[PDB]
């Protein structure tokens, strides 16, 4: 479990969420732009599963939901994550 805080774009691709195409699945780190705010922590990695977004949890989220909740955000940006481990995917 890590805890990052962020000021803002904050150059991550989101995806995942309650209804995804695969079925509800924690919303997830699917890329990150190189330079961007979340790069810049050294905290966030591709493929982190997202537990809390702005103090509160993501459980039951849609991706409609986390998106619009991390666009509309600004000030400090709080974000839990857990490692997705190379569970329900290969890192290669």
């Amino acid at each position: 479990l890590r805890t990052v805080e962020m000021k803002k774009s904050l150059g991550i691709s989101i995806a995942g969420g309650v209804g995804s195409p695969l079925g509800d699945v924690p919303i997830f780190i699917a890329m990150m732009h190189p330079t961007g705010v979340a790069a810049q922590t050294q905290k966030l990695r591709v493929g982190d599963r997202i537990v809390t977004i702005c103090g509160t949890s993501t459980e039951g989220m849609t991706h409609t939901q986390a998106v619009n909740l991390l666009k509309n955000a600004s000030g400090s940006i709080e974000m839990q994550v857990v490692a997705g481990g190379d569970v329900s995917e290969t890192s290669v």
